[PDB]
């Protein structure tokens, strides 16, 4: 089976083009746009990576990295923005295992997630 990577973000738009260039580079992809169905959707899907936005509605990025860390050492790396209100390295203290600047060069983003699997 192929590795699957959970994208988390409200950007419906940036989630169907890293839908796309992730299924392209021979993942297979799941996209949630709220906090909230995080949990349920790892214990579900099972997935390899979370790409998890800092930002999102219901739960935020940390609060989420927290919940997803106590279930499991599954790997998380962090997406945000340099407009971000939100410290991204408390995200990392809350055991992301990395982050990644938006907007993004596709091509760097696969690197890094290829990297943390
Ligand atoms: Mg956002």
């Amino acid at each position: 089976m192929r590795q699957r990577i959970l994208v988390v973000d409200d950007d419906a738009s940036l989630a169907e083009m890293l839908t796309i260039v992730l299924r392209g580079e021979g993942f297979d992809t799941a996209v949630i746009g709220d906090g909230t169905q995080a949990l349920t959707a790892v214990r579900e899907l099972r997935p390899d990576l979370v790409l998890l936005d800092l930002m999102l509605p219901g739960m935020n990025g940390i609060d989420v990295c927290r919940v997803l860390r106590a279930d499991s050492g599954v790997p998380i790396v962090m997406l945000t923005a340099k407009t971000d209100t939100v410290d991204v390295v408390l995200g990392l203290e809350s055991g992301a295992d990395d982050y990644i600047m938006k907007p993004f060069k596709p091509k760097e983003l696969v690197a890094r997630v290829r990297a943390r699997l």
